[PDB]
């Protein structure tokens, strides 16, 4: 393990030089061409683009600075730009240029033609556990060297997990992302994802995304998550209680395996105990699991996205069209000086 220990050392200091000193300011919107609209949301939508003069596709993660603040998301949003420029690790989305101009904030990513795991994992129904175990080994790395690092993820879900020309996990969104030594406080993510401590309003830690990381083995080897209900309220008394049932197709160790994940007293949840990570990575569910093939991409992928090319849009689906508007007339630039 020493071999390890090294390893997230020199991961550490990497990103440490990059937090302390930000890039900024490396691009500017009429360098690139607009394709097509990827995904919308409350304050901020991603759109296909083509830069100029290289040819290169990418994603572009727009936000409107005015809604930005409205919706309280100041300081989340600069989480989330720092932290991206920062990382480097094979399965999280690199972040190549961004910028801002007097309406908007502006975060230039790859693009990922495969698609989100979540239609793929819709489509086909169920993931078979050697499926579900390829991509859960790649999260489980991502997780530790974020945890490393001092950050928490705390968005995991399928929509966020892009698949990639070879098979492999690509994480987006880091809008939630946070560095933090010791416990922090926000209500933030998706109902089903949700872990117990985050529901009842209790300072939390990184022990949060090993919940979540629980939940998303669960639906990618069921097909549905395993606190299902039709509404939040409902959604929450069922997660608070912990009484998870499992389907008669998992195996025992799988089922083992989530018992220790979706353990609601975080004092004793897998990924937070002295063992840290390695009571993951040893549990009997992962013991085909070949880590540094994993995480130098040496294993073959179970499905490769049909795409045509680094243009197609054809795994993503269609939203209206509407128009990227800058004002003549900067507006919330204190807010965002640091950006
Ligand atoms: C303190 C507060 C926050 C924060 N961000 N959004 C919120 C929500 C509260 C109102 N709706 C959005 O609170 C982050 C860090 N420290
Ligand atoms: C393709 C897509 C993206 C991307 N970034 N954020 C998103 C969110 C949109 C909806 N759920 C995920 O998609 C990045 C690279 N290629």
């Amino acid at each position: 393990q020493e071999s390890v220990k090294e390893f997230l050392a020199k991961a550490k200091e990497e990103f440490l030089k990059k937090w302390e000193s930000p890039s900024q300011n490396t691009a500017q919107l009429d360098h690139f061409d607009r394709i097509k609209t990827l995904g919308t949301g409350s304050f901020g939508r991603v759109m296909l683009v083509k830069h100029k003069e290289t040819g290169n596709h990418y994603a572009m993660k727009i936000l409107d600075k005015q809604k930005v603040v409205k919706l309280k998301q100041i300081e989340h949003t600069l989480n989330e730009k720092r932290i991206l420029q920062a990382v480097n690790f094979p399965f999280l989305v690199k972040l190549e240029f961004s910028f801002k101009d007097n309406s908007n904030l502006y975060m230039v990513m790859e693009y990922v033609p495969g698609g989100e795991m979540f239609s793929h994992l819709r489509r086909i129904g169920r993931f078979s556990e050697p499926h579900a175990r390829f991509y859960a080994a790649q999260i489980v790395l991502t997780f530790e060297y974020l945890h490393s690092l001092d950050l928490i993820y705390r968005d995991l879900k399928p929509e966020n997990l892009l698949i990639d020309q070879q098979g492999y996990i690509q994480v987006t969104d880091f809008g939630f992302a946070k560095r933090v030594k010791g416990r922090t406080w926000t209500l933030c993510g998706t109902p089903e994802y949700l872990a117990p401590e985050i529901i009842l309003s209790k300072g939390y830690n990184k022990a949060v995304d090993w919940w979540a990381l629980g939940v998303l083995i669960y639906e990618m080897a069921a097909g549905y998550p395993p606190f299902f209900a039709d509404q939040p309220i409902q959604i929450y008394e069922k997660i608070v209680s912990g009484k998870v049932r499992f389907p008669s197709h998992f195996s025992s160790d799988l089922k083992d395996l989530l018992r220790n994940l979706l353990q609601v007293d975080l004092t004793k949840r897998f990924g937070n105990l002295k063992n840290g990570v390695n009571d993951i990575k040893n549990h009997k569910w992962f013991a085909t699991t070949d880590w540094i093939a994993i995480y130098q991409r040496k294993v073959e992928a179970p499905f490769i996205p049909k795409f045509k090319g680094p243009g197609d849009t054809s795994n993503f689906d269609d939203y209206e069209e509407e128009e990227i508007r800058v004002s003549i007339n900067e507006k919330c630039g204190k807010e965002f000086t640091e950006f």
